[PDB]
């Protein structure tokens, strides 16, 4: 749902990463 290392696109719309 934001920026970072580990993948987050499936939890937070598509925005990208969060690690």
């Amino acid at each position: 749902g934001g920026v970072g290392k580990i993948i987050e696109y499936f939890i937070g719309g598509g925005v990208g990463r969060y690690g």
